[PDB]
């Protein structure tokens, strides 16, 4: 029964960087006792991420070591730090170690580095990995500093050589008893095993098990190229996220705030863009502590963006327009404003935010930056769909792939701030990490690679996590991509693509609640019901873009009204057919007009169609009135799209069997009342002005 | 200026027959003397129907002569009676025998009789009409004298021949100044000439004119077999009808009455028998003073007969029926029942009247019979249809023809008592006619001739007059001719060939006062309207036809009802379609549903389409109840066939988004609501009896 209070870990961290503090953590969670070598010094071990090299960690253990050189009392545990995790207690460790029987006892791995010529001198083993690794061993301390105290190299040669050539001295390694861990019984190294390595889970803890030897490791190195998959596993492992805890590290639970730089970017045409230029106008952060820079590339959005710059000027206290004209390209773009961020002490915080992101939570800014990450983004998907503003995995060549907990995380099953290798659309990232670590200009530009890529691998070059919260509703993701900017106003179109904001921006305010109850619907005339359907906004842009083809009836034209036997009923009017809005309106029908039908007229079912769909225009001086008739319709839904006394006078429907009118009609608000038999009905004279109305002759 | 003083007219006349007596109103009308020879005697003078004779004429005018032998102030017209009506005064009589510069002028004709060897004897004329006719003359008394006191022949050789021979000898024809009315200036005869002589109208006056020679005739002689042109003309010339006169010889304007044989013949199966039946017991006359005979020579009939027979042989003094099982044709039978009134010298009249003779006058009986007649029919016509129950006009073999005033008559555009060669389906014949002229047994039989034609044959054969009054309305003809028996209550199909009696039995009576207002139509629930369509009869008929068929539906039977989505919702029922009333229903529902509904909606119009028409049936013990649900219709007639209470008990029809409920239906009224969106409806169950219901789905 070994003490744990005899057992010692020492590793490597030359700076406290994210890796370091992550091993940490699972150090202190286990109860470890560690010992850091190296901490204010330059690494002059060379560039392991690209070469071999880290000889400097031999000479500081070698020098640690000297204290240690007669303590056979004592076990000690070289491991390195950024890229390594813990998973097992002291006691399951040092109880594995004495079962192993050896003195020292170094990881093993599949490959034979970084001289792949000397596997033939290592010894057969079976199934198990059958080459040292040098990024974690265990034994004796006597027995450790007699092998590390040979070390008399460069601080840039490579210790894992190092190590294998005394491994490989089999005198050496029988007087020594020297041995590798072969079956990962306590190390995991990553490199050349990812297909081995699964998550454990538990209540409030979560492992690794190795599937091929049926082994649960106590130390995880996500040694050479297997960094990121390290990451995926230190969201999880050992007290990342637990089923029954949640996440371990996050906030959780929710005086002058950071000085922030809040970028806008706008790099193509984009929906709902008067929107998110008033929403900029919400957040719920003093605006005398952010400073606005909007990069526009779109001259499509010039007037947008000049409509509302009055009082994104008055609001912020700074602000920067960098529009067309300057031929920006995004990643040029992104790099200006981020280094106007990085060159400035003043800047705390930087925010980048696309305008593609529609940010719901009012308190994004704050929650971030409460968080005190390096780079933390909120999660943003595409609406009811698994696309989002971050990826989970990388491709063996660095491009997009799916991580295995990915659909768990857009469906907020698990919550907390994740490690992810790709992160859009919407961030928020510290102004002395700009200066520090970060310094250069060329983020997002410098290849041909995509900037959005660029920026991402700029971080992870670094160690730099790039963190991700899912731990709130943040808002979502507007579609883009096939967005038919040839109409006068573009967002009608929309209705298939952004349903969640056309019904923000088009349909009345007040129609949900009315269709819910609540004693908002009316029914004027004996059923004929009255209901807020369309927004002042979709009326005005219905008539404008009505009026913008021009295009109105006259004489012969022929509609699917009955009556006086047979006579000919027409109206001056355009049916959606001719602007192209048919399929558009007969989906408002399908969407929002049914069920409101279905639940007026109980027993009734329907699927809204409709062949007749048309604008009726009246005035004084072209057709100012619509003599009786009955409709070709089981329902008829007329919607008022201006407003009585303003735009026009005169009344409206009447109803000729129940003596009742509809005068003053409502904009926006629509009657439903049957087509057929029972509801014989007139358009009253228009006397002044312009009378416009939308009417859709539904179940014919 | 000769003196109408000095003019007397002698004619001959062995009875006072309706000719005669024709004859002397058109004499009185002109203020002529007429004597008349003969009135007591026998005939002698042969049958001049069929051959030559007539010498009696010239016997008893030569005797009358002798008292003029001497009188050359006296001018003498001699003309026949029975076929001779008199159109002009005896002053332009005068005028134009004057103006002929003849001293005895004799009537002209086409025809060289009775021995068309003497034509050649004949003077040569020109355009004129070339031989001479017996049946008129005039002349001073002193040159008749001379030429009639050389007769001493025998009473039945003939007189024309005697008047020919005394003609063509030349020396007396020049010396006695004898000459022929060529071109018919005052005789006309109509034999060989019918298309020369129309009539010509004045306001109270009516005349012929010859068209050959553009005169107008004196004296009218309906000569040979142009006895019934003569009763046409006679109908009018000379104020028989005028246009501002009206008829002159009718009763125009409206204490035991005469003693009337009664006698009912159901010749073929004739629809709505029960009803006329039962109308036998409505007419106006004493029914102790009319004894009924009724033959029948149908079985299909026998039930209908004796279920009605109890109140006959209460009502009238005698009855007697005459039925299938005595194989009678309906010659033998109108013979038979005519016969039993002849024999009878208590029966003053006979009035005979076929089942197909629909009767709306109730004063009928009475009517004619004060019309004073030997035979008198009223006129009745199928509805608004030419076809009628007499003949205006025959053809050259007295087969049918139809007279230039035929339509005049029928369209009672020209109303009075016409003399007609033909009448059937009800007639009123006198008694002592009947006993003194018609004495044969074999009046309808004895020919292959058919009976209805022997009938007016024999009263033509003996002079007597077939009268036909269009005075008043008097009734209609019911249509038989393809009456389908094969039905349980083939009445109900009677819809198109009889419609006026149809509506009378199985239309509601209350219909047409509820479809001009009056407060009738009820609105039960919200556009839900109540009428009173169905009667009684036509429920219990519809009803039983229904049953007598028995194929009612059951499972998996389909309707075209819409409820929660798509389900099935079906009734126990029969469609029309299947029983064969579609046809039927459908006419019903054009002709009394389409006119209702669209009073009721005004602005709405209908042809009242309807695919869906059955009879539903509820029972607690099979289908109780109909579920919630819409119909495949503008509009849903829904007709109650059964008594609430009576016949069943439980509610009806239920309209659930109005809470409005028809319980208590009306046996024969008709709901009529709309059948798609606003009027959700179920049926309420039935829990004790039957419940009977009639449904068409209008307007799909
Ligand atoms: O020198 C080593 O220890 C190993 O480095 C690489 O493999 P790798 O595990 O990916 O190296 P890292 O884990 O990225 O860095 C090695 C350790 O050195 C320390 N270090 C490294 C770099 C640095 O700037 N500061 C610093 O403290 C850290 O503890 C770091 O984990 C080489 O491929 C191995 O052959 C070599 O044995
Ligand atoms: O004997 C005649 O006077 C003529 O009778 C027929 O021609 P029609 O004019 O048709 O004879 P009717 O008019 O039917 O009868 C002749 C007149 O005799 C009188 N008459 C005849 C029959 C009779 O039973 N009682 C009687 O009084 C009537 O005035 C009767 O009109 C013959 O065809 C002629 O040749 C003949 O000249
Ligand atoms: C949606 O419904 C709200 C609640 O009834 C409407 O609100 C009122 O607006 C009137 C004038 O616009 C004010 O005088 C009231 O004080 C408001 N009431 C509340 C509770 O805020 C609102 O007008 C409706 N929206 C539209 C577009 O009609
Ligand atoms: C047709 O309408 C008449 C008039 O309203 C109905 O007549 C009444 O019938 C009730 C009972 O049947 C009597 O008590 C009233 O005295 C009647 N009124 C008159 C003015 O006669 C008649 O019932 C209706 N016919 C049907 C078949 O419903
Ligand atoms: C770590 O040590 C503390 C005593 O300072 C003890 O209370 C705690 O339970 C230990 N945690 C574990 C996981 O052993
Ligand atoms: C017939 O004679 C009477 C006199 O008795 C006379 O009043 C009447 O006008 C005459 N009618 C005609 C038509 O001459
Ligand atoms: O002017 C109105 O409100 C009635 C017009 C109407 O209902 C129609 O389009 O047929
Ligand atoms: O039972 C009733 O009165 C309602 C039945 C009905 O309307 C139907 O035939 O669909
Ligand atoms: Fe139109
Ligand atoms: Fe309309
Ligand atoms: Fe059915
Ligand atoms: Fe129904
Ligand atoms: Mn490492
Ligand atoms: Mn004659």
């Amino acid at each position: 029964p070994v003490n744990p209070e005899k057992l010692l870990v020492i590793t490597v961290a030359t700076a406290e960087t994210e890796g370091y503090l992550r091993f940490l953590r699972s150090a202190e969670f286990f109860n470890y006792t560690v010992r850091t070598l190296g901490l204010g010094e330059e690494w002059r071990g060379g560039d392991v991420a690209r070469t071999v090299g880290g000889g400097q960690k031999v000479r500081w253990l070698k020098k640690e070591m000297e204290k240690y050189a007669d303590r056979e009392d004592m076990i000690i545990m070289f491991v390195d730090s950024y890229d390594v995790i813990l998973a097992g207690s002291p006691t399951e460790l040092l109880k594995k170690f004495v079962q192993s029987g050896s003195r020292l006892l170094f990881s093993a791995e599949s490959f034979c580095w970084p001289e792949w010529g000397l596997a033939e001198q290592y010894p057969e083993v079976g199934t198990g990995k059958r080459f040292l690794n040098s990024g974690g061993f265990i034994g004796f301390a006597t027995t450790i500093h007699q092998i590390v105290r040979q070390w008399k190299y460069k601080d840039d040669d490579d210790d894992q050589l190092f190590y294998t050539r005394l491994y490989l001295d089999p005198g050496l390694r029988e007087k020594l008893s020297l041995n590798l861990d072969h079956k990962s019984r306590i190390f995991q190294n990553l490199n050349g095993a990812l297909d081995e390595v699964v998550l454990k889970f538990d209540r409030n803890r979560v492992r690794i098990r190795n599937v091929a030897y049926d082994t649960l490791p106590i130390v995880v190195h996500g040694n050479g190229p297997t960094k990121l998959q390290l990451n995926y596993l230190g969201n999880y492992v050992p007290n990342g996220w637990t089923p029954e805890g949640g996440c371990g590290f996050c906030n959780q639970d929710r005086q002058p705030p950071p000085r922030v730089f809040l970028a806008v970017f706008v790099e193509q045409p984009t929906p709902f863009l008067p929107r998110f230029l008033q929403r900029l106008l919400l957040l719920d952060y003093p605006p005398d502590r952010v400073t606005l820079f909007l990069h526009n590339n779109e001259v499509f959005h010039e007037p947008h963006i000049a409509d509302s710059w009055p009082q994104l000027q008055d609001h912020f206290s700074a602000v920067k327009l960098v529009g067309p004209e300057e031929a920006l390209s995004p990643g040029e773009a992104r790099d200006m404003a981020m280094d106007l961020c990085r060159q400035d002490p003043e800047c705390e915080f930087y925010f980048s935010l696309d305008a593609d992101a529609v940010l719901t939570n009012l308190q994004t800014l704050r929650i971030l930056i409460e968080e005190n990450r390096k780079v933390i983004a909120p999660m943003l998907s595409r609406h009811g769909k698994l696309w989002s503003n971050f990826w989970g995995a990388l491709s063996p060549d660095e491009y997009y792939a799916r991580s295995e907990d990915y659909v768990e995380l857009v469906q907020r099953k698990r919550v907390g701030v994740w490690n992810v290798p790709y992160i859009s659309q919407a961030y928020v990232i510290r102004g002395d990490t700009l200066r520090m670590e970060l310094p250069q200009r060329d983020v997002f530009s410098g290849s041909d690679t995509d900037p959005d890529m660029a920026f991402c691998k700029s971080f992870r070059d670094k160690g730099i996590f790039l963190h991700l919260s899912n731990q709130h509703e943040f808002g979502r993701l507007l579609a883009t991509s096939r967005y038919d900017t040839e109409h006068l106003h573009p967002d009608l179109w929309q209705i298939f693509d952004n349903p969640v904001d056309w019904k923000e921006q088009y349909i009345h305010e007040n129609y949900s609640r009315a269709l819910e109850g609540e004693g908002i619907v009316e029914q004027p005339c004996p059923d004929v019901y009255w209901f807020p359907l369309l927004s002042e906004q979709m009326c005005d842009e219905l008539v404008a873009e009505m009026e913008h083809y021009g295009q109105w009836s006259g004489g012969r034209h022929e509609d699917s009204r009955l009556a006086g036997g047979y006579e000919n009923v027409p109206t001056v009017d355009i049916h959606m057919k001719q602007v192209g809005y048919e399929d558009q309106w007969l989906q408002l029908l399908r969407t929002y007009v049914g069920p409101m039908t279905e639940s007026l007229f109980p027993g009734y079912h329907t699927k809204a169609r409709a062949v007749m769909n048309f604008v009726v225009r009246y005035r004084p001086d072209e057709q100012p009135s619509l003599r009786p008739h009955h409709d070709s319709s089981t329902f008829t839904l007329n919607v008022a799209l201006n407003h009585k006394g303003l735009d026009y006078e005169g009344g409206g429907c009447r109803f000729l069997r129940y003596d009742c009118v509809i005068s003053s009609p409502r904009k926006g608000w629509a009657l439903l009342h049957p087509g057929r038999l029972t509801h014989y009905h007139e358009g009253l004279p228009t006397t002044w002005g312009t009378r416009y109305i939308m009417v859709s002759f539904v179940d014919p």
